[PDB]
């Protein structure tokens, strides 16, 4: 089986995790960089870092692109339940509802799953950070 159809299966998702958007906070003014795959793939091309307290720029970023870009069909954010939790706070300010998951074991809706360091949806996940964070650290 593949990862993507796996993390859809965990996370209970109604739609297959095609477009994943991964972010990450940094502070050197904040920088948000954001990564993009799609059906598993980076999308380089996709790539953005947003020029800008950790909470209030995941909110000052998640509405300023959402406002105009579609919603991934799930956004990963490098942080544990907190940051996690501002981005969902952040989308349902604007009336828009797509799934958040982080790290701490995974950060969902409110839980931590914890999961075998080999299963295939953590080793995703964490592939998905640590390309968010090569982008970050390379500004």
């Amino acid at each position: 089986m593949e990862a993507l159809e796996e993390l859809m299966k965990l996370l209970n998702m109604k739609d297959f995790p095609y477009r994943i958007e991964g972010i990450d906070i940094s502070h050197l003014y904040t920088v948000a960089s954001l990564v993009v795959f799609e059906d598993g793939f980076p999308k380089k091309g996709d790539y953005r870092r947003y020029k800008i307290d950790d909470y209030e720029s995941i909110r000052t970023v998640v509405k300023r692109r959402y406002s105009k870009h579609p919603l991934p069909n799930l956004l990963f954010v490098d942080g544990g339940i907190g940051q996690v939790n501002a981005a969902i706070e952040a989308l349902k300010e604007i009336g828009k509802d797509c799934p958040v998951v982080g790290l701490a074991t995974v950060v969902f809706e409110n839980r931590e799953i914890h999961l075998p360091h080999d299963h295939p949806v953590l080793r995703l996940l964490v592939q998905i950070r640590d390309e968010t964070h090569r982008f970050a650290v390379s500004y």
